[PDB]
């Protein structure tokens, strides 16, 4: 199957061990490593770090010991505001001018495909987001007309039930698109105030989940049977886990919290912890198997989190398999213990090894 592989551009930054470079990526871990994000100046495709340039080869690198393995580019990002995104998709000229400027610009840094990461289209982009995806699709056909193997189109679309209501139009977009990334994880927010994990494979305990579809399967499924070829549809499994911070000596699922969870050492983020940083949390932790959604909380002290491990994602491939999906999409490489370090076994990229090594079983 597929093994979409999300590489963000900023996991560099991190202090010490934290800091992740393309150049530290197993090249044959991934069949489709993606690089997180390219920004849109002047309604062109353009760079996002100072040192993209030179990160971009330092990935596509990756491919001369490995002619398998494909390399998009994802253009969009959380700090790229749907706002500009949408502008950009709704002005007719717009869109054409960042259509056009990309198999140039993917062709000149050596990208296989270009990710569409726009998130989210509002409840008014729902039709821009489809023309975008069509017109993309159509240049990067005609780009390819001549002879060139023709360049990889994919999106990484939202797994929560609103949003997929309100921006998409899976059946149109499907079509279009080589392969889509559901983002199933990020179903539980510490916003609704109480412990959940945030990427369970099901519902789980029908009394303690407070969505029907704030789950991994519902997601798969929703989108299958809103028109998402199960061939073209990769299922979005974490390396990082959401944390949270109890607010009493309850420590299961739906437990009070105060709030997000101490930010991790490398990731500075609240409410996130690397599954790295999760083994290190782990040391003196109580792991829990969450019944009903196959997957693990680690809670320690005052602090809990939710998070995937290689039992975990185990079950999740499986789940996938069992559905026929494209594959697996991991968010991110830089996520994962990619120096091998942290867990021990001195091995490098637990879970998406652990991913890769389930998807070729059996
Ligand atoms: C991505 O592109 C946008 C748009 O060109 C950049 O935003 C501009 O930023 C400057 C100063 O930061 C402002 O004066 C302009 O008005 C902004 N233009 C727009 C359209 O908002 C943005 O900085 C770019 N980001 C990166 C990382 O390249």
């Amino acid at each position: 199957y597929k093994l979409v592989c999300y590489y963000t551009s900023w996991s560099q930054y991190r202090e010490g061990d934290g800091s992740c470079f393309p150049d530290a990526l197993d090249r044959f871990l991934c069949t489709h490593i993606i690089y997180s994000f390219a920004n849109i100046s002047n309604d062109h495709i353009d760079t996002w770090e100072w040192n993209d340039v030179t990160l971009y080869g330092m990935l596509n690198t990756l491919k001369n010991r490995n002619p398998n393995l494909k390399t998009l580019l994802s253009v969009g990002g959380w700090n790229f505001g749907s706002q500009r995104f949408s502008k950009i998709a709704s002005n007719t000229q717009s869109r054409r001018t960042f259509i056009k400027s990309v198999p140039p610009f993917l062709r000149t840094h050596g990208f296989d495909g270009l990710d569409l990461a726009w998130l989210y289209p509002g409840r008014r982009d729902k039709q821009h987001f489809t023309t975008l995806i069509k017109e993309m699709k159509a240049e990067f056909i005609k780009e390819a007309q001549p002879g060139k193997k023709q360049l990889l189109l994919s999106a990484a679309l939202s797994a929560g039930k609103v949003t997929i209501d309100s921006s998409y139009d899976i059946a149109k977009i499907s079509q279009h698109l080589d392969f889509i990334s559901i983002m199933t994880y990020d179903f539980h927010g510490a916003w609704r105030g109480t412990t959940g994990h945030h990427s369970p494979l099901f519902r789980g305990q029908e009394d303690a989940s407070p969505d029907r579809f704030s789950n991994t399967d519902y997601a798969v499924g929703y989108m299958l049977r809103l028109g998402a070829p199960a061939s073209k549809l990769v299922m979005g499994i974490p390396t990082f886990g959401r944390s949270f911070t109890l607010a009493s000596s309850e420590t299961g699922v739906g437990a009070p919290i105060s709030g997000p969870g101490i930010p991790g050492r490398f990731t500075k983020e609240a409410g996130t912890l690397a599954y790295y940083e999760i083994c290190d949390f782990l040391r003196g932790a109580t792991v829990h198997r969450i019944l009903g959604q196959q997957v693990p909380y680690a809670t320690k002290g005052n602090q809990w989190v939710g998070y995937d491990d290689q039992e975990s994602v185990k079950s999740k491939v499986q789940y996938l398999k069992d559905r026929q999906l494209a594959g697996a999409m991991v968010w991110a490489l830089d996520l994962d213990d990619f120096q091998g370090s942290f867990c021990g076994q001195d091995l490098r990229f637990p879970l998406t090894n652990a991913i890769k090594d389930a998807l070729a079983a059996t």
